[PDB]
């Protein structure tokens, strides 16, 4: 049945004291009708506001000691902290919005965003489709929150809903709060997951057509169905059909790829134009903007970084048109990234939250690729994106590297990236297939060693997770090759992460009903060693 004691009667909801029910809360400057109601090891609590909510108070309860925390987008960390030993971080000014979308909490509170979770317990807001939900660690008190940032509504609209789940099995907390967010969004939860080939970790932006097509011909010694082009191909961030360099026309690219026989794929940053791009300076009004002013986003590829306005018509038209071009060329996977420049908070020309431009932005891409095209999404809101992606990167980029002098604060480093993998373990076939980032199985232009490429593939195997190798593959020997194959054979099952809470960076992994059979790895994040027990 349902969480009931002392810990429960110490909650308030909308600041009323917690119990079962229907209730109305009449404020000078909104109304809120909402019920609490019985579900499945848990408490539902959902309705409707209007007027203006701002900064909506949901909940309030003392806060544990000890929470697993999420940051809204792909790369920021999802990790166990201790609540009262919480210090503000320093926030780069280049990358305020990957660090929060409401920034003035996370300079003075712990934050974290869409859920929270402790022992037995697991706080989750199950859409983001208007309001920002996140929770806040004020002066030892767990607040949950609804940011509508200032937007009023004339008639009532339904809020985010949110559970209170109890069960000393918390993994099995997780993976109940991500199925239940996968039926309140209708998620994409593919049949097939493709495996393939991506540009970015061994050649970053120095790639070339001549490498490209090097790769291209030994790719078809290699279990790939898709051939995926990264960032470096285009002539700036917003031009995503001008090439560069040696890069022939995107749509001559598509044609190469394709009569190779794989699948095209395409790098974009589709909510992004930079200071410099043709888009942005014939299309200046395009932006988000603040005191009427072209707002930065973010600053990344040392330029001046903008977000499109997506409650502009004349961006989606444009962003429809690019989309439908790709498909018409014939790339069928994109992989859509830097996705939080489009739900920066700032002046749009409608006055709906930067979370509902947010969505009509990638609800027009799925329209314009169709859907028999993959969407993988990268640097993205989470919740807002369950129903319209395939596929999302769920960590922080990795690297040919471990990171050992890398801090824990979203900068490439392949210890990072693995570690939100496990954590975000449960998302996977609920919200969408998670990408724990790219294989990198070479074994010359890398400081992975032969232990730490296995710990990372078969961790990824055992996940479920998709599989894309990113290498120069003329530098891909025995070694290399055994490990992807062997990763494959690891995948199909359930997994589980048993030791969700865990400090330690040693994660107990179980996956049932892999093509293996039943497995299990235990990995120590820390020592880089693992151990994997099969059938
Ligand atoms: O230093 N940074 O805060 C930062 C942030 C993101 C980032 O990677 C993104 C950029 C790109 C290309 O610009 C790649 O597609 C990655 O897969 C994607 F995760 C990288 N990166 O792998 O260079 C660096
Ligand atoms: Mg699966």
């Amino acid at each position: 049945l349902v969480p009931r004691g002392s810990h429960m009667a110490s909650m308030e909801i909308f600041g009323k004291t917690f119990r079962e029910g229907r209730f109305v809360l009449k404020e000078k400057n909104f109304t809120v009708e909402f019920a609490v109601e019985k579900i499945h090891l848990g408490w539902k609590i959902s309705g409707r506001v209007k007027g203006s909510p701002g900064r909506l108070e949901v909940l309030r309860t003392k806060a544990p000691e000890k929470v697993l925390v999420n940051n809204w987008q792909s790369w920021g960390p999802c990790r166990v902290v201790d609540a009262f030993s919480f210090k503000p971080p320093e926030i780069d000014p280049n990358w305020r919005y990957t660090a929060s979308v409401v920034p003035d909490v996370l300079e003075r509170n712990l934050q974290s965003d869409y859920f929270v979770a402790e022992e037995g317990k697991v706080y989750g807001f199950l859409s983001s489709k208007i309001a920002h939900p996140f929770f806040a660690v004020e002066d030892g008190e767990l607040v949950a929150y609804l940011e509508y940032f200032d937007v009023e509504f004339d008639d009532f609209v339904p809020l985010e809903p949110l559970v209170v789940l109890e069960d000393p099995n918390t993994p099995l907390l997780l993976e109940k709060y991500a199925e239940l967010v996968g039926m309140e969004n209708n998620a994409r939860v593919p049949k097939h997951t493709p495996t393939g080939w991506c540009s970015w970790y061994h050649y970053f932006l120095d790639l070339t057509w001549e490498e490209t097509l090097k790769n291209l011909k030994l790719a078809k010694n290699f279990p790939f169905e898709v051939f995926q082009i990264d960032d470096a191909y285009e002539k700036d961030i917003g031009d995503w059909l001008v090439t560069r360099g040696d890069f022939p026309s995107v749509e001559e690219m598509a044609k190469v790829i394709a009569e190779n026989g794989f699948i095209p794929g395409i790098w974009t940053a589709p909510f992004s134009v930079s200071e410099t791009s043709d888009v942005f300076n014939e299309h200046p009004d395009w932006v988000v903007k603040e005191n009427g002013e072209p707002k930065m986003a973010y600053r990344n590829w040392n330029k001046k970084i903008y977000a499109l306005d997506l409650s502009k018509d004349e961006v989606l038209n444009w962003l429809f048109d690019l989309f439908s071009s790709l498909r018409k060329m014939g790339y069928r996977y994109f992989k859509i990234d830097f996705l939080f420049a489009g739900a920066v908070p700032g002046e749009r020309k409608k006055n709906i939250t930067p979370i509902q431009a947010f969505r009509k932005g990638i609800e027009t891409i799925r329209k314009a690729v169709g859907e028999d095209s993959f969407i993988l999404g990268c640097g993205s809101p989470l919740l807002p994106a369950v129903g319209c992606v395939d596929g999302m990167r769920i960590g922080p980029a990795t690297a040919p590297f471990w990171g050992e002098h890398i801090e824990d604060n979203g900068a490439p480093a392949a210890r990072w990236a693995l570690r939100n993998a496990i954590t975000r373990y449960f998302m996977h076939d609920r919200f969408w297939l998670n990408d724990p980032d790219c294989l990198i199985l070479r074994e010359e232009k890398t400081d992975l060693t032969q232990k730490e490429k296995e710990l990372y593939s078969y961790t990824c195997g055992v996940l479920d997770n998709m599989i894309i190798e990113s290498d120069d593959l003329s530098l891909v020997r025995d070694h290399g090759k055994k490990v992807l194959k062997e990763t494959l054979e690891l995948l199909g099952g359930r997994p589980r992460v048993q030791n969700i809470m865990s400090e330690d960076l040693r994660y107990e992994i179980v996956s049932s009903g892999t093509l293996s059979g039943n497995v299990k790895i235990v990995v120590d994040l820390n020592s880089r060693e693992y151990h994997l027990e099969k059938e």
